[PDB]
């Protein structure tokens, strides 16, 4: 449960189904290290990323494939994906939820950072 | 569990709790009726507005009333409230779901409706 | 010009052009008053709404009317206005800029208020 | 003018001004190589980037320096930078624009897209 992410489309008002979602970890080289993969539910949500272990700190890029979401709904979109950089569990672990509200040519994001 | 509200802070990354909610329901003579009001619990969510019953077709308005919010955190805001306003139920009953991201001159809503 | 107002489209990338805009002013019995209204222009901006003179300091709410717009493109919205209510202050900046980004199922509101 | 980028501040209602901004096009290899750079002035807008000639159609990618701009006002980010990656198209509108609108814990971006 230490990293969610949550897509919404605006253009539907429902969430936004079957969006791949890539995470990537800054490694010492300062080369994005693949860390996790995974697609969006039919509530638009992305569960079981990562474990409170394997989640260490670091600076960490969630890609959402937004590109490919709209084009199969019949739009041709604006962006590539939408990037979202961060470090995580710099003092301590905590529980990220990366929320991304998606249209054509525009979204907003969000975080919601917990502490267990 | 027709009419959900979730507020969210995107100042600190959290919920926003105890954020004041009134709703309001277009009458025959054109006037705002109060219709029910609650306040955001500490998951930023209000929950037990209506009924389905209750919840019949007309024109609503979510007011969320933000300036009360930011002013109890030290911040002077910009707008009154944030008021979100529409059709419900005119082709049958659905759930929806008002959320708002909140800043100090600034604000996201949007909406989730489901068919249930 | 103390206000304007600019209202941009997601779906599109694009202004959002003659999209209907109404102000009113709160008034002592807590009604809105009609104050100033108009369409916005090919760059989705609407100017010349009022004068220095005229807006003083008090409750405004500047309606924008989202259902048209989208309406006119075919998309079914949800909402009916987008609305947005502020206090002008004569302590803070002079220009007051409303801005809103629209899509079919949600909108953004910013204030930019400057010298 | 083919590219510019305008950066809004939503904690304070203003113009972000000084917002370090890098610009990279996507080279063949996949790497991001760079491309323009510049601050935002005091309108929170960066201008003359590039000219038609080099804007070629491509992958580019505009890094916004989001974390140094609340660390200079004292208050704590999420982000390490907003990113805009997209497309340059010959056969759409010939301005592109791109607008971030920040706060601490969240941004959003839009473009407009005209001629
Ligand atoms: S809650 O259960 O966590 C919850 C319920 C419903 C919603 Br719709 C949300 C949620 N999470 N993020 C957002 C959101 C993100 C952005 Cl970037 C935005 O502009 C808006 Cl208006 C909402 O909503 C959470
Ligand atoms: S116009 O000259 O292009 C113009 C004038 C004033 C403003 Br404030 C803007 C502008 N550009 N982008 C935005 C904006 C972006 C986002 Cl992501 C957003 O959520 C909102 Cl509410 C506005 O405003 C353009």
């Amino acid at each position: 449960c230490p990293l969610m992410v949550k897509v919404l489309d605006a253009v539907r008002g429902s969430p936004a189904i079957n969006v791949a979602v890539h995470v990537f970890r800054k490694a010492a080289d300062d080369t994005w290290e693949p860390f996790a993969s995974g697609k969006t539910s039919e509530s638009g949500e992305l569960h079981g990323l990562t474990t409170e272990e394997e989640f260490v700190e670091g600076i960490y890029k969630v890609e959402i494939d937004t590109k490919s979401y709209w084009k199969a709904l019949g739009i041709s979109p604006f962006h590539e994906h939408a990037e979202v950089v961060f470090t995580a569990n710099d003092s301590g672990p905590r529980r990220y939820t990366i929320a991304a509200l998606l249209s054509p040519y525009s979204y907003s994001t969000t975080a919601v950072v917990t502490n267990p």
